[PDB]
């Protein structure tokens, strides 16, 4: 195919002074955001306290330190008695942030500038921050990853933790999983609610050949009872798991290992039309991105079989909800909690079960904005964090073999670049939130004044949140309800007043003979293959896989044969500009 | 670890003109070379030709062609009815080659500069070049992967096709496989002596997630006689097969493409102490070497039970040879014919079984020499050709932890650049010959004159061939039975008369101020990091994963506080060197 799939252009952010990101007091090793669509305020869970954030709209940005020190058993022989607050979400009540308190796990509630403590509550908050936790509301319900005591087993446990009743997976669903997300999945008939939630676990197959780990998505059903017996009464019984499979089929390259999910509903308001989001990864830290469908996964946990069993399945169904209160049977449970493995895997969507696209880049973490263009068409696009504190721009790929992925752009968002902890996009204000362990920074979705390069430059970006007016590239979302934006097919500059690019400015410099020197040309599109010219030969040629940022001729000594004219031409699809015109004229 | 599986040096080969390499006359996509070992002669089986190479010690070689050609029913309508020379052995009664001939294999014999045609023999040579052919002897018998007849099936056989009777391996056995080498292995008692053979096919694991496919190694019992029915008679009744795998410990990276395999016999003598040395590919093209011994081969397939076979085995074990003659039970056949994967996996020797090293390089073939150092330590060197056409010379590890491979050096051995087509090494005349499409060329072993960083130069080398003496790197078996040579351990370079190297060159210029200039230091050692430095501060610094060859400094405008000596150190532990001395002196 071909790899657009690095990042076309290395933004430069030239924001607004004091609007765009503002630094802790300090350094915040562990840390949670918080931030609801549309709001100007952003939430950051810290030691000891809750940052509250101020991001007005074209307006100066600031920070509001609330301090919830571990005020309620101050520790002896003082080590890590701090009350990192590892949970922010708010209710009817107000804004609950939980935090570990001294291994003592409590919330507190944030109503009208007050901190109203509603102490020890165990499974909302770890004993120490750097634990893989995991909690989730519905209603007057919530589950849990965390466990509610410290001297607890070494078994991790998916829990409902305030409900109807108290129920916790068994000991042989899961082989030390790592929780990812959790979602809850509104079916056709209330009854038939599930919770999803997605996670990585020990590999069943021990052959040497097979990669240590999996990736998986779990089903429960919201409406859970419990089991029949004694010792099944307050366990899930409706527990099943498929694993989940990221693997391109050209070649046969497989990611494994899932890093993040992000769901994104369709506008039809079809549940089993939500899509899946998934960033694999595998032993090289190279990634790839998967999509797939609630219908399918769904699909996959009502008719396919379970490994280990082969006999016909019970009456009810493991996995099956069942109408009025009913219990699971005690056959069908026990079906489901020896064999909890469907054997189908989950495969991506549509025809050709593909990754959207990979690289040898090492992703993180994905949130993804569907969007329409200034011609109302609609457009994926995929946002990225790699293990260096960058973030990626990805336009899906759509129709067929002729779309592929576009990487257009690479972002450094911090003051100082650092690792992001954490990402949200904020699809209401066009807005992505990302933060690192000094600050917060908010980068708009629509930004644009990074690609210079006049009208050209501005349509070759592929950027559908742009295009050109008023003499520059801005934001589709502007004001003017009209701009000139371009027509995906090749050669997307056509659109522009001038059908051709502009010529490079004249630089001149007058060299003695034998004389050192050398001619730079910053390679500006990663994408483009950059040739040096004199006399209409090619003396350097740099192609997009080049490691340094500029394409350089050096001139060893001088000579009569080298003197004149010096261009550096940047050439990408069909497409040709002159990024560079030199003239080295004689003076001694 | 560390990352010294790059070659260190980037070899310049300034060999003796007319003496190092031969071409062909013209261009030869399919070739074959034969070569024994001490001779001075390479023998080339080409189109319509077999060319005999001589390549005299300290003496020009040459060419000679002894044109084979189809002259055996020229075709009419005239495409492609060549005479490639597929094969290439010598016997009792002369040097056989075998060739397509027209879609009619047929062998010739050549003896004293004669050409005795012995007609069309099925199962020596394939119909077309570019056929996965395999042919092995051992004594009067004769095995063969290719087709005896063109409108054969598509089912490839590994059969006997001389001795006391055929043998074919049936139809349950083998599912697309792709040969790589096979082998004799003589065991305590000659009815046990056993045919090794590797190969890849295809995966019997159909799961999405599943590689396509697999690495095998198969067993079959020289001494078999055939099976006990009239249907198993001509059947080969002791064949198993096992998957071979090399993945890494500490990683979770798995290489299931093998590439090659090269057999190294103990000193000892003793079958169960040969080694056998696997290349192996992924999907990203990357590669690792891994090593395992006939001995823990042998007892997976005499201890491991069936996959897919849960019952007590047959008093005669399947693969297990019989005494005096006798033919397989039907019992025990029928178990290995529908069972023939052990399930136990062959890894690699020693504890932590893992590859020797792995490298993001793509190895397509690899030969090892065990030799000894001057000072009588035994080192085990591997020769591995890249799809580059260059060749990797690297150390194998010893000791532990603190051992590891070590790459000291890559080769460009043609004078046309060209992919490698075959590769062999004489441990006899300590020469390794390789050929391409256009010629064949001899590389020494012991190739020093490469190595020119003075003394310290030469020893930091690591390469076992060699040491410093009469003022110059030579090779070890050169003549005067002793050279200094270097220590295993850090700073090998001790070991030398000056303690401490020779200081760079000095090199002086003029310039006139505002004038650009740069400054270029060639790096030389791949595993050292350069810097440019000025005034005690360092202004550029070019780390080993450096893509261009030249550690440069540029000088836009020169500014008067830009006077003075410039300084390129190198660095690689805890060795220094002065590299480049430059000092920028006024003038206008
Ligand atoms: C040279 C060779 O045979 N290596 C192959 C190459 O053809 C292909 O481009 C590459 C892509 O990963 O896979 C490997
Ligand atoms: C925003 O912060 C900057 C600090 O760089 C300050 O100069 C400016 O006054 C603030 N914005 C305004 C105009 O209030
Ligand atoms: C916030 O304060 C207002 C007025 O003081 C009060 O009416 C309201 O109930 C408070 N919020 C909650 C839910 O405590
Ligand atoms: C699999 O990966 C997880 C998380 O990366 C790790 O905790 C676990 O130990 C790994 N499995 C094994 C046994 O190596
Ligand atoms: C990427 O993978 C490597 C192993 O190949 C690992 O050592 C490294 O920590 C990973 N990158 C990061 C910093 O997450
Ligand atoms: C060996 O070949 C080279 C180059 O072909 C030639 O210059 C040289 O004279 C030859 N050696 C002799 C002494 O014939
Ligand atoms: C070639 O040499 C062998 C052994 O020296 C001899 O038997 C044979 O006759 C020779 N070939 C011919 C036909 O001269
Ligand atoms: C498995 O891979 C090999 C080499 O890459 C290829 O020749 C073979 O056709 C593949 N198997 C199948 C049937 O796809």
């Amino acid at each position: 195919g071909h790899l657009r799939s690095g990042p076309r252009i290395f933004a430069v952010w030239k924001g607004h002074v004091g609007q765009d990101r503002v630094d802790f007091g300090q350094t915040e090793p562990h840390t949670v955001l918080f931030h609801e669509p549309g709001s100007s305020s952003v939430w950051v869970g810290g030691r000891g306290k809750v940052y509250l954030f101020d991001f007005p709209e074209g307006k100066n940005a600031s920070v509001r330190t609330v301090n919830i020190g571990s005020t309620k058993g101050s520790c002896l022989d003082k080590r890590d008695c701090e009350n990192y607050i590892t949970l922010l979400e708010r209710r009817s009540e107000g804004l609950l942030a939980c935090g570990t308190n001294a291994r003592h796990p409590s919330c507190w509630n944030l109503v009208n500038g007050t901190v109203v403590p509603l102490g020890e509550m165990r499974g909302y908050a770890p004993f120490s921050p750097d634990e893989n936790s995991l909690v989730l509301f519905e209603g007057d319900e919530v589950y849990s990853t965390i466990r509610k005591q410290e001297y607890n087993g070494k078994i991790p446990r998916f829990r409902r933790i305030r409900g109807e009743s108290e129920l916790y997976t068994s000991d042989t669903v899961m082989q030390n999983p790592q929780f990812i997300k959790a979602t809850i999945v509104h079916q056709d008939q209330a009854y038939d609610d599930k919770i999803y939630y997605f996670f990585r676990e020990d590999n069943p197959d021990k052959n040497p050949e097979a990669p240590l780990n999996v990736s998986r998505v779990a089903q429960l059903c919201r409406g859970d009872q419990g089991g029949e017996s004694s010792l099944s009464v307050s366990k899930w019984n409706t527990f099943l798991k498929a694993m989940l499979v990221c693997s391109d089929a050209a070649t046969n390259k497989n990611f494994n290992r899932l890093q993040d999910v992000f769901l994104l509903p369709d506008p039809s308001g079809q549940w089993r039309d939500t899509r899946v989001y998934g960033v694999f990864s595998n032993p090289w830290n190279y990634s790839a991105v998967c999509v797939y469908s609630l219908g399918d996964i769904d699909k996959v946990f009502r008719t396919s079989s379970l490994k280990g069993y082969h006999s016909s399945l019970p009456n009810p169904r493991p996995g099956k909800c069942l109408p009025d209160q009913q219990p699971i049977p005690t056959e069908t449970f026990q079906v489901a909690d020896r064999h909890p493995e469907v054997a189908q895997r989950v495969e991506p969507m549509g025809p050709l079960k593909t990754p959207l696209f990979h690289s040898k880049y090492h992703y993180q973490k994905v949130a993804v904005h569907r969007m329409q263009a200034s011609h109302g068409e609609t457009f994926h696009v995929l946002y990225l964090t790699t293990d260096r504190g960058t973030i990626h721009k990805v336009v899906e790929p759509g129709e067929q073999e002729h779309s592929f992925a576009f990487n257009i752009m690479e972002i450094q968002p911090f003051r100082r670049a650092a690792a992001i902890q954490t990402m949200s996009l904020d699809a209401e204000r066009r807005k992505l939130y990302v933060s690192s362990q000094w600050e917060v920074s908010q980068v708009p979705l629509d930004l644009c004044e990074v690609y210079g390069g006049g009208c050209h430059g501005c349509l070759m970006s592929r950027d559908p949140y742009c295009g050109w007016d008023q003499g520059r590239c801005i934001s589709i979302y502007s004001s003017e309800r009209s701009v000139l934006q371009s027509i995906n097919p090749a050669e997307p500059h056509k659109e522009c007043p001038n059908p051709k690019p502009d010529k490079a400015p004249l630089q001149k410099v007058s060299l003695a003979p034998n004389s050192r020197y050398y001619l730079s040309c910053p390679m500006e599109s990663r994408h483009a293959t950059y040739s040096w010219r004199h006399k209409e030969n090619v003396e350097q040629s740099c192609e997009p896989g080049h490691q340094s940022p500029n394409c350089i001729l050096f001139i060893e000594n001088l000579t009569a044969q080298q003197y004149g004219h010096y261009f550096c031409e940047a050439q990408e699809g069909s497409y040709f500009r002159e990024a560079q015109h030199w003239q080295l004229l004689p003076e001694d």
